[PDB]
């Protein structure tokens, strides 16, 4: 449940944090490894009373990245500190790390100026699937969007979402506000067990109004497989 | 047969792997290279009921590139494990990646509102040809481009089509539906035993006026010889 | 006395240093590494009284980044001398640098200009707080900017106070400017104690007519936790 | 004697492919570079009755760029495995490519439309000269350009030739058709002894109509001394 | 009086070239470094008859980048000889290039249509000065500059020249025409004892007309301090 709080309530910090393997930890012996990965374990869990750890494996689906985390913390400080005791974990300093975001999530602005059906139909987020596909796509808006007021991204923020009804179920949604923590807008973030489904999600969205407004998106755009630490970190031990 | 199921059949991923040896490969002495070649040899073997694996050769035709993969796969993550796998290997840790993108084949969303006659002459796709050239060229349209609505891309889609026409037995072409899986719109891919009627198909179609609409073209593109995996790799056994 | 000094006065140099800590410092034996801390500790120690040298925890918080030093001097030349010897210490050594960016401090432009409410209001900059979030944002504005009369500019530069008053306690800020040091015009740094102001300052200023002359925003954002140096360098002795 | 052929008629591949020495070069022992030197001249006079390999020094005069080929062939595919032998000798396994780039000459399209007096007049096209400097730019069209008529393409390239006139007997001059076997549209090469004379005929083109039409120049622009090769690798066995 | 011919004269070559160290030559010996700093001067002196060589500081003031040096001669040839025969150094050996650029003194284009006052005032080119700080900016001009008339040029060429009158004691300049020997079009190249003065001149610059014109300005922006050799060569050796 507390677990639910994090990834639901408003005033939460996700980070995404991406690395790629050196090429001297698979020249190390197996029996090293299995070692620094029960140190990692252990420092996930004791980190697990202040935030969430969620695991991604890259390797093979995005460009330079083995692995990803998503975390989860009401202080970006605890971020921090989990992050840099992580990177000197034995595991760790065989990392080269790479990307890093942030952003918060809040309750939504515009959604109250919907249509009532609009409004309802957006109660539905994702479904049931086990070890789905996970993508992150950061954005930054063209200074023309800001200078729009509320009523005129109102309209087209209700564009962006009627095109999108389609895949309210097949493909799970979070957005992270990431303005002045790094050099993007927005984090958006998705789960699927159908990557079709994304890939024409994202292309009933290219034809809105609201994504000619967007003065870069992606680079990277991350794919991954969501998936329970220990098996990805055993899969990096053998 | 199943190979060209997954050749020639919608809903079918294909991924473009490529890699550059590292340096520090070639100071291993030449026996331990001859057996990491023989080990890939292996994993790809053992991957030959789930995926398919064709291998080019860049090295010396593609700035900063040795080896590429095309891997088609009904499910992207069975191509994610058997990269991963190929990564991990002796060799596979010695290569660095010069590049990821994947894209899904669809039946196609203009040549039904084509002339009849332009969909039966659509129905030409190269021809029999051993070890021909290979080119990879990345695509991603500009905003303007989603914003049309379809009679109107239709229209440029036949004029591109027609420009194409000289071309279809003497150049193989396939589309990968890229969006959402990695930052390009487009994969494209062709096959030719003559480059300069490929140089000459590239010239006529940028005459025409979906043309301008690719704000980004290549980068890479990708020039290789379709070759058998054990010929590529005996290169860095000597 | 004279370190208020530093970071209050005009005709005072700013100089942001960010680096990342190359992985083969941790192939070094542990206590070697213990040292090795020491002497950048003695190094910064003595150009105290000459300059002024804040440091900040990136590590966790901005991507490739471990460290940045903020350095106050009258003379870049005294910048120069420390951060070489600093990146000749043996700890500096094996640390790859993430950026170098310049500003000089001047008596402000518009202000004299603003009504006498705001210039009133101005007086407030930052609250009293240890160990405060530091965001560091480099700025290029474009032609147009600079082509506008100063009467234009003033405007302009009233809109922008406006909305970021709300934020003027909670939000430390200090600009310099760095036209023909490096390749950006000024260097924006703020302290909080609460990101979320933070971030919702940056949101009001997106919206005002200033913001679209922003030719580079960022690239990087710096984002760290302001700590004493020992704390920092702690971290690679383990 | 064929290398006159490969040199000046039509449907020959010229390639040009760049290399950086890596640093650990040097800390091989003399000996082993001299063996390494005679190795690379071997394999060229053993590819000298089927390609044509010429040699630059870009070393000094190019930044990140020791050494420059143009090797001129029938089928890119003996290119392919000449530079492929060349990365797998002793000398080449320390290279770094920097920059791969390839293109077929052709009977000019425009030299038909213009006046006689300026048919004639191109009949020029450098003089004799001993060691000249070389200089090669890459260049991308923009879509603009592509839209145009031929008629007018025609006009724009009599403006570029006028411009040029001056300059037929102090740089030599030729060009590749380049579009689809790499991201640009034409390779340009020149020679000269007097390289202030090559700034003022490329800055007389910068002038004219067709100039603007130029997505991409340069980037590099490789500048080079022509030698034989024996007097390049010499500096390296050192 | 040589050296003076080569920093005044009309048709002499600048080329500035920027160096980065390696890591790994700290991991060597102190004696072996101390050995490897002291061949460098003996290779300027000897070739003290055929070009001049300046050096610069740019560790701790520029980016990624250790040394610069300011070299003059009347043949490219020459210079690069220099720099080739500097790189194969035991120093050079461990040297990464952060930047070549070359440039051609000549007399002026546009101060013959100049006021008759405004030609006096120009006689003004800095002072005498002991070790300076340096600032190196690369330009690429716009299409659109190219297109003006010569009479538009000199207009605005005068316009700039007026706002750069204040600045002519405390700011010395030179000028170098690059266009076809790399990506700029121009290297301009200053002295200054005071960066508040040298910020001034050019803030006072961006206003002007001519400034929109400029496609690339600084990328990058080198900062040093000009220096004698054995000051910089000192630092490498502890
Ligand atoms: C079924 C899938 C999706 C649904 C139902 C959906 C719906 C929404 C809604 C309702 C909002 C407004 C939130 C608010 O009021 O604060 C929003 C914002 C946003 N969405 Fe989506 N979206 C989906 C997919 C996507 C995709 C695929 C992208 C891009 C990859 C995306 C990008 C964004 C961005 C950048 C914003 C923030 C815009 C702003 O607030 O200024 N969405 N989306
Ligand atoms: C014989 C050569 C070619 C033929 C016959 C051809 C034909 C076609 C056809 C019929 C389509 C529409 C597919 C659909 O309805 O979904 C298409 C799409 C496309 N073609 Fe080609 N093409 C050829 C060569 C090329 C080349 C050389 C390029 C670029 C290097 C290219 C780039 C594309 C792209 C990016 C699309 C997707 C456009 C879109 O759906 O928005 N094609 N082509
Ligand atoms: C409490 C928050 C802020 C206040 C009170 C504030 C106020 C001001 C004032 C009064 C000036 C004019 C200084 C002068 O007259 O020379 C100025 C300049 C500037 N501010 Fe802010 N600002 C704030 C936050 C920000 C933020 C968050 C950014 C961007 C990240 C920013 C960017 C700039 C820049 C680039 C200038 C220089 C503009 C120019 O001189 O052309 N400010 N600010
Ligand atoms: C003595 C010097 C030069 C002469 C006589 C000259 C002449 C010509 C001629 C006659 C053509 C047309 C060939 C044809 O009909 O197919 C041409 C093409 C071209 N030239 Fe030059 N040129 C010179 C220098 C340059 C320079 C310095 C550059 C750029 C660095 C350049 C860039 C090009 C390009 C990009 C084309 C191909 C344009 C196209 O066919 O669309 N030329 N030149
Ligand atoms: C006291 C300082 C300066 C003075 C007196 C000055 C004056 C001049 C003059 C008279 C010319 C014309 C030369 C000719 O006729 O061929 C010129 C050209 C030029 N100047 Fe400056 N300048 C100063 C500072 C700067 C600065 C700070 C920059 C840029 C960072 C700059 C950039 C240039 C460029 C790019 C040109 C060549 C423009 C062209 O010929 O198209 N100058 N300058």
């Amino acid at each position: 449940a507390d677990r639910e709080k994090l990834l639901t309530e408003s005033g939460v910090y996700g980070t995404f944090a991406t690395f790629q393997m050196d090429h001297d930890w698979w020249d190390l012996p197996g029996e090293s490894r299995v070692i620094s990965v029960a140190e990692v374990k252990g420092l996930v869990e004791q980190w697990s009373g202040k935030i969430l750890v969620e695991s991604y494996l890259l390797r093979g689906l995005s460009d330079h990245a083995d692995l990803m985390f998503r975390v989860h913390a009401r202080t970006l400080s605890d971020t921090q500190q989990f992050l840099s005791a992580f990177m000197g974990t034995r595991l760790g300093r065989h990392l080269t790390s790479g990307g890093l975001l942030h952003g918060v999530s809040k309750k939504p602005t515009y959604v109250a100026g919907f249509p009532e059906s609009m409004k309802t139909e957006l109660q539905v987020n994702g479904e049931s699937g086990s070890r789905p596909y996970a993508i992150v796509i950061p954005i930054k808006k063209d200074a023309e969007w800001w200078a729009l007021d509320q009523e005129a991204r109102t309209a087209l923020m209700q564009e962006h979402t009627q095109a999108a009804l389609p895949y309210l179920k097949t493909v799970k949604r979070k957005l992270y506000h990431s303005t002045g923590l790094d050099d993007v807008d927005f984090i958006t973030y998705f789960e699927t067990e159908r990557l079709e489904d994304f890939h024409n999600l994202v292309r009933a969205l290219q034809q809105v109004k609201e994504f000619r407004h967007n003065r870069r998106f992606g680079h990277p755009t991350l794919l991954g497989t969501m998936s329970p630490l220990d098996e990805i970190l055993e899969k990096f031990a053998q």
